DNA sequence: GAATAA
DNA sequence: GAATAA
C-alpha cells in the first residue's frame, strides 16, 4: 500500500503554476500639465489660430 | 495490501509529543511574617520614622 | 492566547 | 472572456 502522514497535503493532481500567459496590469498614465495658449504672438504657433490637441 | 491487526493502533499521523516549548507552572511565594515596628528607640531603624515596604 | 497557553 | 481574463 501507498500512503504517507502529511499536513496540506494531497493525491498529486495536474499542477503547473505558470499561467498560461494570461495576466493583466494596469497604470493610467497620468499627465496633468498647466499650459498656456498665447494668440497674441506673431511667431509660428502663437497667433490667432486654433491650437490643436492631437489625441 | 499494508494492512494489520492491533488494539488502540492507527494510520500514522503526524507525532512530535514534545511540546514547542510551552509550559507554565504555578507557585505563590508565601512568605508571612511576624514583625515588630519599633518607633521607641534611638537606633537606626527604630525611631519616629516612617518604616517602608519595599514592593 | 503533534507542536503542554490549568 | 493547472493553464493569473482585477
Amino acid at each position: 500500500t501507498k500512503e504517507g502522514y502529511g499536513k496540506h497535503i494531497t493525491s498529486m493532481h495536474v499542477r503547473n503554476i505558470f499561467n498560461q500567459g494570461n495576466q493583466v496590469i494596469r497604470n493610467i498614465v497620468k499627465q496633468q500639465r498647466y499650459e498656456l495658449l498665447d494668440f497674441t504672438g506673431t511667431e509660428a504657433g502663437t497667433t490667432n489660430l486654433p491650437k490643436i490637441i492631437p489625441y
